């Protein structure tokens, strides 16, 4: 397909960074740099140390290296840990010479790339994250992918969107055959950063491109927690609705009931949810697509399991309330149990969780969340409570909701 246009393929293999393309360039690792053993194989670079890490890809002097004075587009996924919207400036990826070639770099929240014409004139485009969506910072895997075009435009994308363009000034420059991955701050604390499959084809893609070099360099079945990352069973995590954010996981009588955090910077208030497999590969601990699975949380420090309860009256039809119970293993086969399905869309990473009839791939509804007034525990009157509520048996109505995406943050 497009793969013929590659000119560059930083990948990891055998615990070993190098160039995969076939045109032999040369990469030095050098300084406090991890490289991940697992999917995806991502090298992690540090801005702390007096020895952070640093990768050198040196391109030899090949004629196919010169495609980039046209057509040229770089892609890759990457992380930054902390990257609160106050991140002072810092250079990720620099491939200027003198005064001349490209950059990449974050200053607050924004990612911007650079195309240096000379120690004068220089062009960037970027991508900001809204800062809103993002307040314990930005810290999720993203794709990026930098189209330009020396004759036409110079465009950046994200997880296969476009979100900027601009017209490429028709001035000379000079690119360099060197690029160097290291975190140099412009002239906690530390902040890291993930680097994962760094190609520049010698060309320029185009959005019908870009995306299916964006999927299949995913496992769209697997998946994956708030940051990105593969979701596993048998492991803490903060259990939360897209369209209440800033809500934690409590208890009052059977319910589990949303309660606003106080701290909304971070991830650390509330019970803990545990996803326990029943149907889904042994080979790892990951949760993929059609998984039947159920969930555990410690609440004092007794063990429960998310399931149905009857609620002090009703709150509506088809709508069954999600509480945390003390139940056999056998009352969860019959209604305990949930089917997950990946759900992702350009601001975040979650799942859709429908009702399991008897622990297979059958369903009988889909998990939403509803505000009710209503009697929990010993109340005398009744409050308003945020709670987890199935719609069961009628629920195509929410299928398209996002009040049924659900994210998992490792409580780790």
């Amino acid at each position: 397909s497009i793969n013929d246009s590659k000119i560059l393929s930083l990948q990891n293999k055998k615990n070993t960074l190098m160039d995969t393309s076939g045109y032999n360039a040369e990469v030095r690792v050098e300084g406090n740099v991890q490289l991940n053993p697992i999917f995806p194989f991502d090298f992690k670079l540090g801005s702390s140390g007096d020895d952070r890490g640093k990768v050198i890809v040196t391109q030899n002097e090949n004629i196919v290296y010169n495609a980039m004075y046209e057509s040229f587009s770089i892609s890759f996924w990457i992380r930054i840990n902390k990257w609160v919207s106050n991140l002072p400036g810092y250079t990720i990826i620099d491939s200027v010479k003198n005064n001349s070639g490209w950059s990449i770099g974050i200053i607050s929240n924004f990612l911007v790339f650079t195309l240096k014409q000379n120690e004068n004139s220089e062009q960037d485009i970027n991508f900001s994250y809204d800062i809103s969506k993002n307040a314990a910072g930005y810290n999720k895997w993203f794709f990026v992918t930098i189209t330009t075009n020396m004759m036409g435009n110079m465009m950046i994308y994200i997880n296969g969107k476009l979100i900027d363009t601009i017209k490429v000034k028709l001035t000379g420059i000079n690119f360099s055959k060197t690029i160097t991955f290291q975190m140099n701050k412009i002239p906690s604390d530390n902040i890291n950063m993930w680097i994962r499959d760094f190609y520049i084809f010698a060309k320029e893609l185009d959005d019908k491109d870009i995306n299916i070099l964006f999927n299949s360099l995913q496992y769209t079945n697997v998946v994956k927690d708030y940051w990105g990352n593969d979701l596993r069973y048998d492991k803490e995590y903060y259990m939360i609705n897209v369209n209440y954010m800033n809500r934690y996981m409590s208890k009052k009588g059977n319910g589990i009931v949303f309660n606003t955090r106080k701290n909304n910077n971070d991830f650390n208030e509330g019970y803990k949810i545990i996803i326990k497999r029943i149907r889904g590969n042994t080979n790892d601990t990951r949760v993929r697509g059609e998984n039947v699975l159920y969930f555990n949380t410690t609440i004092d420090n007794k063990q429960y399991s998310l399931g149905m309860y009857k609620p002090s009256r009703n709150l509506g039809t088809d709508l069954v309330p999600l509480g945390a119970l003390d139940q056999p293993m056998d009352e969860i086969r019959k209604y305990g149990s949930f089917i997950i399905q990946p759900c992702n869309t350009f601001d975040y990473y979650a799942s859709q969780l429908f009702l399991s009839s008897n622990a297979t791939t059958n369903r009988l509804g889909i998990l939403s969340i509803g505000s009710y007034s209503f009697r929990l525990g010993g109340d005398w009157y009744r409050h308003e409570y945020l709670i987890p509520v199935i719609k069961i048996e009628h629920y195509a109505s929410l299928l398209e909701s996002t009040s049924t995406h659900w994210v998992f943050v490792p409580a780790s």
